[PDB]
């Protein structure tokens, strides 16, 4: 699925992530913007043999399981295929785990080169949450 950027924006706001760890909403669905044009689908398959997988291009090689990845930590406790799914839930759950294992939203470098020091209230402006 492609998401709209409200449509997204209330989907992680019924999930909880305004103000998670004190990221406002903007934060996270600007990340996703840059990360994976909003596709749920989004692979990308990098050279060190690890995948980064779904609208938040999480990393096989610490967050889930693709049983390909050497180094393999599986810190999310799921299998990478779950950050596929049209529903957002794993992703997100997963995206909580990434910041509560001490890392900000530096974790993701499209947020740390394209979002951080922008005015991220641009991403939900006009609607409805």
């Amino acid at each position: 699925k492609v998401f709209g950027r409200c449509e997204l924006a209330a989907a992680m706001k019924r999930h909880g992530l305004d103000n998670y760890r004190g990221y406002s909403l903007g934060n996270w669905v600007c990340a996703a913007k840059f990360e994976s044009n909003f596709n749920t689908q989004a692979t990308n398959r990098n050279t060190d043999g690890s995948t980064d997988y779904g609208i938040l291009q999480i990393n096989s090689r610490w967050w889930c399981n693709d049983g390909r990845t050497p180094g393999s930590r599986n810190l999310c406790n799921i299998p990478c295929s779950a950050l596929l799914s049209s529903d957002i839930t794993a992703s997100v759950n997963c995206a909580k785990k990434i910041v509560s294992d001490g890392n900000g939203m530096n974790a993701w470098v499209a947020w740390r080169n394209r979002c951080k020091g922008t005015d991220v209230q641009a991403w939900i402006r006009g609607c409805r949450l």
